[PDB]
């Protein structure tokens, strides 16, 4: 007769959001099991977003447009500062950010967070653009997820590969599931979120000692960015193909990205020429976005699902009776281009929801 | 001092085409190593097509339009007949095929191959349509690939998971590679085939004793098919989304498919109603097609690649000298909706090409 945990949770999804959520929950003493198709070792899988990120910290919204986003970003920045001494985050000093106009600078909301925030002279901006410079942070996206997974291991979390098609498959040994499935949220019966949408991102991974980050959104015909990451590599971007699921490498996009990035910073090349850029890999990832913005909220759901709850429910459309339980589903998906920079704060909110659901529904 | 094989080949890709090609090569005494991202155990992976097929034998082209296709289909039918006694293929007796008009029946070219080929009365066709009936064959797509893999094991072939980005990575221990990468052919440096394109196929897998196959192309607004497969299941289709990469399940498509299939054959349901259909799974696969049709041909290529051979070549665009070898690349991809039904014959042609390249270039 052993005393068993009464704090079992399943985290569905093992991208940066599921991992982060799982880790804060494990630290809170929950017994966490992670079910996911794609795990942190899957560093070249295109069926999730987390391998493909820069990943730096670049707010995309004003406070009014994205209040949660800013909260989550501010918390995550603090966490990443803490990870610098052990090398899991890296300073991007004198990052340059260009926008089409003052509006594009988002009210400078984050100017107390990123050190050394100041306007750039126009001489230091692309023609016609406006700019600021500041010190921000980046992580090595796949290695960051792997770091989180090691931390999870130590805290007793376990992992299992599984591809779920219906919610009851996730409610396996737990009455609460954290739904961190990115794009998968659309096709799991019981979630069925039609608002989930990819935003396609093509990049070039380059071998370069360049330590300068440049984020250029000043040309609406050509998104571009240069994001150094721990390890002597830089990610050159990019694209924002809303609703585009295409996983193939576009060769014209390669040329556009490298030419633009070279304009922004010739030192990504050995000799300031395209031909001098040491290409390591051509990448395409699908950012997991959601119309209406990220979904971070707790839902109460009765199982088994019926065809009235979900067009994708399994079995015959005639459903009832056998057996019925009510469970908690805590959503955490749709972070689009900002999943890493929001991850820790989002995970904090997820963990608060789990605590509250446990109080209300799970003893 | 052992006598080593001088007949090493690598097969890049482990869908039905790579497996089939590998098997005929292994039977011919080649030492085959298969490199692929997706292997036969990966029965729910959307990053290759082979898990998702019916898979039956339904010619799609006239002889003039598709001479190779017909050759390959006729050979594969013979192979599948041979697999009936051991249950790896199954007869679909009295299959019904509907088309918009006589042209859609493709000159009835295959009428000596499928037993009991005859026209259907209009009373037995959807309104306004034309039809034929015949006996054809199907295989259980994932299990068929697994069968091929067991056969390969016995013949000494080996498997390795790898995701290649540049050809030199495939020319690993062999001077000849069979390129059977489906959609991946577009993004591998040294292949770079812009003509590769997905054709998206959504299906519903249903639990039903229905043993009748119905192929309906008589409604251009609603492709539909019912394909029984070994094991008491039927695949209900479908879609042909050319250029569509969307991996998510469309709920409207579910309704359209099931309603149409039910019109075609109520016995896919327990009670002839939608609500009586026992749904097992909602599936989306991307058929690996190619503008210009399937590519089955041998190419001679110099390694290392340079940026002049490939926009996606790795390293700096300034390339030369170090070291240079010429190798053989035997293409086998772009089979679209007919990869299973063409597989054995296509593999025969691939093996002939390998034999010929070995004579000409490899001693
Ligand atoms: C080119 C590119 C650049 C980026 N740069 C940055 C950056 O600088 N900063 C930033 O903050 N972000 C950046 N992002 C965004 C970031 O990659 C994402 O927002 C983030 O990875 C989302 O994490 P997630 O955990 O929500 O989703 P994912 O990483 O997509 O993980 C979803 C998880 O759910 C699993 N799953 C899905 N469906 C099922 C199922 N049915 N059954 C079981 N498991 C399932 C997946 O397999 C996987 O484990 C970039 C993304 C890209 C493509
Ligand atoms: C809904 C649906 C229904 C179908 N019904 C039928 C049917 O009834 N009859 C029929 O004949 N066909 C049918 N098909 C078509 C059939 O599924 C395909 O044509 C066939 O599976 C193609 O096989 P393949 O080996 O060429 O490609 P794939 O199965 O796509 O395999 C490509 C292989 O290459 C690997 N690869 C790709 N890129 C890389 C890389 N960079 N590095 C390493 N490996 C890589 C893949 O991982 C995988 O091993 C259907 C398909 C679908 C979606």
């Amino acid at each position: 007769l052993m005393m068993h945990s009464q704090k079992r949770v399943v985290v569905l999804g093992s991208g940066v959001i599921g991992l982060s959520s799982a880790l804060i929950l494990a630290r809170k003493g929950y017994s966490v099991h992670i079910l996911a198709r794609d795990l942190p070792e899957d560093v070249s899988s295109q069926t999730f977003a987390s391998p493909w990120a820069g990943a730096n910290w670049t707010p995309f919204m004003t406070l009014t447009d994205g209040p949660r986003q800013a909260k989550w970003e501010e918390s995550t920045f603090k966490k990443w500062v803490e990870l610098v001494p052990t090398g899991h985050a890296m300073w991007l000093k004198g990052t340059r950010r260009f926008a089409q106009n003052e509006d594009g600078l988002l009210g400078h909301w984050y100017k107390d967070i990123t050190p050394n925030y100041r306007p750039l002279p126009s001489s230091e901006c692309p023609p016609g653009a406006i700019g600021v410079t500041y010190d921000t942070l980046s992580v090595h996206a796949p290695k960051y997820c792997q770091y989180l997974a090691r931390e999870l291991q130590k805290l007793g979390a376990t992992f299992e590969r599984r591809t779920v098609t219906s919610l009851e498959q996730a409610f396996d040994g737990a009455d609460l599931v954290v739904n961190a499935t990115g794009l998968g949220a659309k096709s799991i019966a019981g979630i069925d979120d039609q608002a989930a949408e990819p935003i396609r991102g093509q990049t070039v991974l380059v071998k370069s000692p360049c330590k300068r980050c440049t984020m250029d959104s000043s040309d609406p015909a050509s998104p571009a960015y240069i994001i150094p990451r721990p390890g002597g590599e830089v990610i050159c971007g990019g694209t924002y193909g809303v609703g585009d699921w295409d996983l193939s490498v576009n060769p014209e996009t390669v040329q556009r990205i490298l030419k633009h990035c070279l304009r922004l910073d010739p030192t990504i090349s050995s000799d300031g020429t395209i031909e001098g850029i040491e290409v390591l890999r051509h990448n395409v990832g699908l950012r997991p976005a959601r119309r209406g913005g990220p979904r971070v909220e707790a839902e109460r759901i009765v199982l088994p699902l019926d065809r009235t709850k979900s067009p994708l429910s399994l079995g015959r459309g005639s459903a009832r009776a056998a057996k019925e339980k009510e469970v908690t589903l805590v959503h955490a998906y749709g972070f689009s281009s900002a999943g890493y920079q929001q991850s820790w704060g989002a995970a904090e909110d997820v963990a608060q929801l789990v605590d509250e659901a446990f109080q209300r529904y799970h003893g």
